[PDB]
RNA sequence: GUUAAGUUAGAAAGGGCGCACGGUGGAUGCCUUGGCACUAGGAGCCGAUGAAGGACGGGACGAACACCGAUAUGCUUCGGGG
């Protein structure tokens, strides 16, 4: 996911995916405090990529400044 | 046959000793998951660019440790490594 989000622009392109992921763990925590979800592995997967999109903007403010 | 005097062994409610067989117990014997002692070399300070210490928290899994801060049981990228 590096390439292919580094190649993505500043502005809204991390941004609204950002905006969507939040969106998509503020549903996968629904499914599994009712207990209706299987795939559980990846909602830990869905936050190991949030974290890895917030780093490449403010990675990108130290090369603003 | 009995009468008389007369000796004279046995027993065990339970215990004493000798062996036999168990139980509690944690000593010894052996080992090491850590110690102390130094020698040799390196390092001898970190902080208002927020310390040391923490408190509170972070996982599909429950609390505590260890790891780690709402980017939370890593994250990117640089090399190593298969």
């Amino acid at each position: 996911m590096k390439a292919n989000e580094i190649r993505d622009l500043t502005t809204a392109e991390i941004e609204q995916k950002v905006k969507s992921l939040k969106e998509e763990l503020f549903n996968l925590r629904f499914q599994l405090a009712t207990g209706q979800l299987e795939n559980t592995a990846r909602i830990r997967e869905v936050r190991k990529a949030i974290a890895r999109m917030k780093t490449v903007i403010r990675e990108r403010e130290i090369a603003a400044n």
